[PDB]
């Protein structure tokens, strides 16, 4: 019947690429990735980039040419478009909790070196009981709780069990812990931040110590997001820094302060053409929630002072035009930061990939919608 | 050897063996929510012509049709793709469409299809005219009102009028009446408000039809109204068409107004969730967040558990809290949620689990996710 046309040829200008559409600005994402690399390479810790910021394959295989040392993933359908693009040192940052899933992680460790997380003594069963009917060996993380509540363990008892009984079980090896704090990602002072990762840091180490003691080797101690690594990988308790949106960033993450050594370029766009001028104030742009999330609020227009946008609707923004502000044109084409990187990422199926204001080429979200 | 992802449900499957998280229609509640509109609908002799963003699935357009519905409505030229392809050829794009690439893909629309297109703006109405004459096209024009959004639409009666004429006159277009929708009375809680902002909205649509006539314009179709309006916009007699999408399905931010009235709908569309740890007395995390529930709304809710509250919600978790007294969900536990608004939620997905009876009876694709240009 009737072809789409695909929004962007390579050679294309960034004004006439159809909206609304996600934009890659590739020399900042590069500065970003080459920073995010020394940092860790200077505090001699290992970096393992988090794929669900971006599902997409391609940007993962330019982590690991610039030396990140595997990937995260969340879920472990998310790992599949990963391993067919060969990527093969993979840490699914999470518990993974069902039959059908815990068989597909079976398949997944034969093809692939694996690790997951437990918090939960059923589930370390289920896990082992997996892996031997796959035929298979995994690394396993034990996640403690070092602060946000979420999932992890947060007695003693239960970590030292729980490595005692991977280290005993066939089919699993203890790896060590996951300490994963994300409320203090998006503490807004550095000394916040600090405050909050010292303490995280106080706690896994003393899971460590307490492994140590008992005669079970800790040697990986993960975690770590954009917003902590500046202080995670100083603190000579973490070994691997699991930051994901650093690439990218987003409005969320740039009301922070990052007054410090380590900051991060704005890489990431939504573009999208005003589509309405009905009336003296405002403007209206043709992407909305179908094309970027506000669960932390609306995305902000890029370098327009005086344009403020306002409410989001299902495929409409409202832009406000302060006074004072030249109004944009019917047809104008705008870029937005989004508030959220991660679930921005996941509404789109192609990156527009852009330097010099040219488009390069798209590359595929292969795995977005991957949540199993 | 490339891994094989089994698909989240078959036929057959009961639902607590689903995969999670999944998007979930029950298909009986989802039925009778169709028959209650078509019949609302034809009860007030007005149309109905259903609004595919809610869903961005041609099965259920297709169902929507088949009880009498007038065609469908598109927000975005892309989106009516999949419909076209499906056979649906009565399409209302809802939405003005700027841009030189969507103009052009409008006019092969227009050839392969029935399309009406909104205006709002005289620089656009020429723009369309010019790009129907190049895809040697012929549209339908409604002129899209502001009854009270403050969205998009014209305000004035001058440009109303002069819209209305210059679509007569040029080439590739025709008058075809107005669109007035208003967004924000859809959920605003009392019926006795929603019902005071809709007869509003009603008479500001009715006089500029009345100017158009008056000025020699026959103005056929006044096409508008959502969910929460659609009780008191088919009882309007000025509104000759509805364009209510969410009904179909209903969310959490919907459920929230009042509902004491004629017209109800049911919960037919929920996000099948795995309790995935019990880290702590007091809660439990679920496998489904942002990335398969959106949350502008607010969190999702659990459907049945009064004692459960879905808390904090993270892109791949949910914290449930689970309130003094009640049953924590143990581990493995499966959970439905209802979305705290269907069209976003629907966006997230590729595909829709049909269940009957708690027995999976088929998988049916989401054919327009992600499709905005
Ligand atoms: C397990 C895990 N590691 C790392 C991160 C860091 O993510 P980001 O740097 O994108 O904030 C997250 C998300 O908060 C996470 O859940
Ligand atoms: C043009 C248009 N018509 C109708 C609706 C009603 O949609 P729903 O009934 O799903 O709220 C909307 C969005 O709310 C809309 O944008
Ligand atoms: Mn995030
Ligand atoms: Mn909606
Ligand atoms: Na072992
Ligand atoms: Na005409």
């Amino acid at each position: 019947g009737i072809a789409l046309p695909p929004a962007a040829q390579p050679g294309d200008p960034l004004a006439r690429v159809d909206t609304p559409s996600l934009v890659l600005d590739l020399p900042a994402f590069e500065a970003n990735l080459r920073a995010m690399q020394a940092w860790a390479d200077r505090h001699e810790v290992a970096l393992r980039p988090h794929a669900k910021a971006h599902k997409c394959p391609e940007i993962a295989l330019r982590q690991l040419a610039l030396g990140a040392r595997g990937i995260c993933c969340q879920k472990v359908s998310e790992a599949l478009p990963f391993v067919a693009a060969g990527i093969r040192d993979i840490h699914i940052s999470n518990e993974v909790v069902g039959p059908a899933k815990l068989a597909l992680l079976g398949q997944l460790a034969r093809a692939a070196k694996i690790s997951v997380c437990v918090d939960n003594a059923e589930n370390l069963a289920q896990l082992s009981a997996a892996m031997t009917r796959a035929g298979a060996e995994i690394d396993v993380l034990v996640e403690v709780d070092v602060g946000q509540g979420r999932c992890g363990v947060s007695d003693d008892a239960t970590v030292l069990a729980l490595a005692q009984q991977a280290r005993a079980l066939p089919g699993l090896n203890f790896a060590g812990l996951q300490a994963y704090h994300g409320s203090v990602q998006h503490y807004r002072t550095r000394e916040e931040r600090a405050a909050v990762c010292r303490q995280a840091a106080r706690i896994a180490a003393s899971y460590a110590q307490l492994l140590r003691e008992s005669g079970i080797a800790c040697d990986t101690i993960t975690g770590g997001g954009t917003g902590s690594v500046e202080f995670d990988a100083a603190s000579g308790v973490y070994t691997e820094l699991q930051a994901g949106s650093y690439a990218f960033m987003d409005s969320d993450y740039g009301a922070n302060e990052w007054n410090g050594p380590l900051k991060f370029q704005n890489s990431l766009f939504v573009l999208s053409t005003v589509m309405s001028t009905p009336a003296p104030g405002r403007v209206i742009l043709d992407a909305g929630l179908k094309s970027t999330t506000a669960e932390c609020g609306p995305p902000a227009v890029y370098g327009e002072p005086g344009l403020t946008y306002a409410a989001i609707n299902d495929e409409h923004g409202v832009v406000r035009v302060e006074p004072g502000a030249q109004a944009p044109a019917l047809g104008a084409v705008l870029r937005l930061v989004p508030s959220h990187v991660d679930p921005t990422f996941n509404l789109h199926d192609g990156l527009v990939v852009v330097k010099d204001g040219v488009v390069q080429d798209v590359w595929e979200i292969a795995a977005r919608g991957f949540s199993r």
